[PDB]
């Protein structure tokens, strides 16, 4: 199933509001960049105790490039959920079964020494004039559209 | 070449935390909804509305509706073809992954607390859930909407 990968995120509002929606989800795991982050305040008041009932592994971002490979060797896409020139928009991405969603910094976004270890970057594409989703919603999306394509499968 | 005209309607007035009316004016803003509904106007004069909203409330149009008003508000969508599509998990709610959304659809979000009051659920011509698999009871909201004006906009982009 669906690794969610959150080391690169620096916010606990939205750190909190992935855990959420990940437990509500299923998703096999949420990786975060510090364990820490589950007991912060502003996480807390997200999460809505999800951090009970999802499993979650601490990744520090210097240690994403081998996690990642390693991950790779137990059959998993790597995608990078980005907005890209060669990024696949989500409206046209049939998922992997055994999909893993790398988030971008909030800031940031995914910085160019790991687009480089990526399988595919899938972009979800926009109409207004705002630059981006927030990361928490984007997570979100994808999330959602691997779910249904897996509920339409079985 | 040429864009089409937004029919997408998302009403938020039963949303209270300008956390979430923030997030979600970015949102439809970002998939191009024709009108973000809310409860007060006030809710743009927030701090914690801009900060997340990320100045999404010069482009999307905002028109308030206070929850008083909400019925006829409704019922004027209605005669003008709008499917009044309430998203709440109810008994009779249609799952999301089996719903076909009409190009006027109008999406009324729930409270955080309180939901869908029962005076607005007999208002409604649809419910759509969104299916869970976890312990969690709910999403937030917001995500909640989010999910609903992305699956619109697919199925919008595949016709
Ligand atoms: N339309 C979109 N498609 C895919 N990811 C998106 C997205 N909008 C936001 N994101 C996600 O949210 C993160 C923070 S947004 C910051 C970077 C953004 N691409 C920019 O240039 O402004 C991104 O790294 C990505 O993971
Ligand atoms: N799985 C889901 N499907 C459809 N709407 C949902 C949803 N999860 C949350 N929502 C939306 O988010 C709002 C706040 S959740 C409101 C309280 C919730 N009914 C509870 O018992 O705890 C709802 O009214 C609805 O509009």
């Amino acid at each position: 199933r669906l690794i969610v990968v959150a080391s690169l995120i620096d916010k606990p509002t939205n750190l909190g509001g992935l855990c959420r929606t990940c437990e509500v989800f299923g998703a096999s795991v949420l990786v975060v960049g510090s364990l820490q982050c589950i007991s912060d305040k502003q996480f807390q008041h997200l999460s809505v105790s999800a951090e009970q009932w999802l499993p979650l592994v601490e990744v520090k971002p210097p240690q994403l490039i081998d996690y990642l490979q390693q991950k790779k060797t137990e059959g998993y896409t790597i995608i990078g959920v980005e907005q890209t020139a060669k990024s696949l928009d989500l409206t046209q991405y049939c998922f992997p079964e055994k999909s893993l969603l790398l988030l971008g910094n909030e800031r940031e976004g995914i910085p160019a020494n790991l687009i480089q270890q990526l399988d595919v970057c899938v972009e979800i594409p926009q109409q207004g004039i705002i630059r981006s989703l927030n990361v928490h919603v984007s997570g979100a999306l994808l999330i959602w559209e691997y779910t249904r394509q897996q509920l339409l499968s079985h």
